[PDB]
C-alpha cells in the first residue's frame, strides 16, 4: 500500500516522525507488513479547496484489495484523525482518492506483483 | 471534482488569481458547487514531453462522475485554454488524465462519498 | 505514454541527460518519442517500509499497451534505469500502471477518443 498526501501546510508544520507515524497506522489499518508500506507527503502546495488556501489536503491511497465501501470510510476516518490532529487540518478540507490495484498493475523489484 | 496541474513554467509566471479561476471555470463546466472544487498547481517541475523542454503540463480530473466522451473534450478545451492564455503552455503540449471516480473511493470528512 | 518518478534522492544526484527516460521509453512501448512525457520529482519527503533510504514511488499511463508481460518488462526496464542513474534499489521502487481509454486522455484541446 502506499499513501500521498499533498498539503498547503508548510513544511516546519509536519512533525517529525510523521512519515513513521503513518506506516504503522497504515500497516495496522491494512493488515500489510509495514516493509510493504509506502508514505510521502509534499508540503507547501499552492493549492485551494472550495476557493479557500486555509489548510486542506489531496490524498490518495494505492492498495492490492482490501479497498472496499467500508474499509474506506475506516481509512478516511484513521486518515483524516491523522491529518487533524498532526497537521491541523480539517477533516472536511481533505479528499482521499482510494486505487485498488490489480497485481499485474503494480511494479516491483524489476517486476510486478502478478 | 478535483484538477492538478504540473508544470515547469515557473512559479512566477503563475498569475495571480489562478487557482481561483481554475475553481470558478471548472465549477461551471462540471455543474458542481464551487465549495467541493480542490485545485492545484506544482510549477517549476522537472519535466519534458516529446523529448523537449519547452512550456509543457501534466495534468488530472477526478470526478464522480461527470466523465465521458463530450464532456471530456469540453473539459479539455476549457482547460487547454486556461493554460495557453495564463501559463503560456502551447494545447499540444498538455496531457490530461481523466478519472470517473466511484463515490465509495473517494474520501473526506472523516467518511466516503458513497 | 506518460511516465513520473516522485523521490527523495536530492536533485543534484538526478543526472544530466536522465529526462534518456523518453528514448528508453519510446523503444519499449513501441511509440514514437514525440508522444513520451516524462517528469522527475526529486528531493521529496518519502519512505518505504518506514526508512527513508533512497526510494521511489512511480506511474506508467499509457493507451494500451500495458498488461502482464509488458508491465514486467517496463518495471525491469525502468527499475535498471532507476538503479544506474539514481543508486535507487528495485525492491524500494514501486510504479503503478494505468491503462488509460483514449476517451480519458485530454490533448490539444480534446481528446483521443
Ligand atoms: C502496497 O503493497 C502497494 C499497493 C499498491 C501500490 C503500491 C504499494
Ligand atoms: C469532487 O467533489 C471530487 C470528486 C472526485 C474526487 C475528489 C473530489
Ligand atoms: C501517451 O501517449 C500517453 C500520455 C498520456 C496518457 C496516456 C498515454
Amino acid at each position: 500500500p502506499m499513501f500521498i498526501v499533498n498539503t498547503n501546510v508548510p513544511r516546519a508544520s509536519v512533525p517529525d516522525g510523521f512519515l513513521s507515524e503513518l506506516t504503522q497506522q497504515l500497516a495496522q489499518a491494512t493488515g500489510k507488513p509495514p516493509q510493504y508500506i509506502a508514505v510521502h507527503v509534499v508540503p507547501d502546495q499552492l493549492m485551494a479547496f472550495g476557493g479557500s488556501s486555509e489548510p486542506c489536503a489531496l490524498c490518495s491511497l494505492h492498495s492490492i484489495g482490501k479497498i472496499g465501501g467500508a474499509q474506506n470510510r475506516s481509512y478516511s476516518k484513521l486518515l483524516c484523525g491523522l491529518l487533524a490532529e498532526r497537521l491541523r487540518i480539517s477533516p472536511d478540507r481533505v479528499y482521499i482518492n482510494y486505487y485498488d490495484m490489480n497485481a499485474a498493475n503494480v511494479g516491483w523489484n524489476n517486476s510486478t506483483f502478478a
